[PDB]
């Protein structure tokens, strides 16, 4: 969902925490009509999300070839990677790594930041934590 006059101006990921063995993430964004808010992902949603976004914008994932054979022009930001076993000291490495990450995203191109697609992963979601505070 995008709501007009309420786009994506700044996002950022402030802290990690854990809770029953899962790792989680405090992302936080701010939109252009100065609402901001307070969220929690998993790793796993930023891995979705990069699923979709590498699928739908080829060209700027670096993931086509032209008639030459050169690989496109990546700008589209890298993940962090999966792993196979989930640590204190991954996550921590995860969370500065991702905090780029979201900022990256939000200063894409408008054709890229502005879509359904990347304001998907900043939706307050009834989670029993995403919260909307008013500027």
């Amino acid at each position: 969902k995008l709501v007009d006059g309420e786009l994506l101006v700044k996002a950022s990921v402030e802290s990690f925490g854990l809770e029953d063995e899962k790792y989680w993430f405090l992302v936080c964004c701010e939109l252009s009509n100065g609402k901001t808010r307070q969220l929690k992902r998993y790793y796993q949603d930023f891995y979705d999300l990069q699923v979709q976004l590498l699928d739908a914008f080829p060209a700027e994932a670096g993931k086509l070839r032209d008639a030459g054979g050169q690989w496109s022009k990546r700008i589209m930001p890298y993940i962090p990677g999966p792993v196979p076993y989930v640590t204190n000291s991954i996550t921590k490495k995860r969370k500065e790594d991702l905090n780029i990450y979201v900022a990256d995203l939000v200063n894409l191109p408008d054709y890229i930041s502005r879509s359904e697609m990347v304001h998907s992963l900043f939706v307050v979601l009834n989670n029993g934590f995403d919260r909307e505070f008013e500027r």
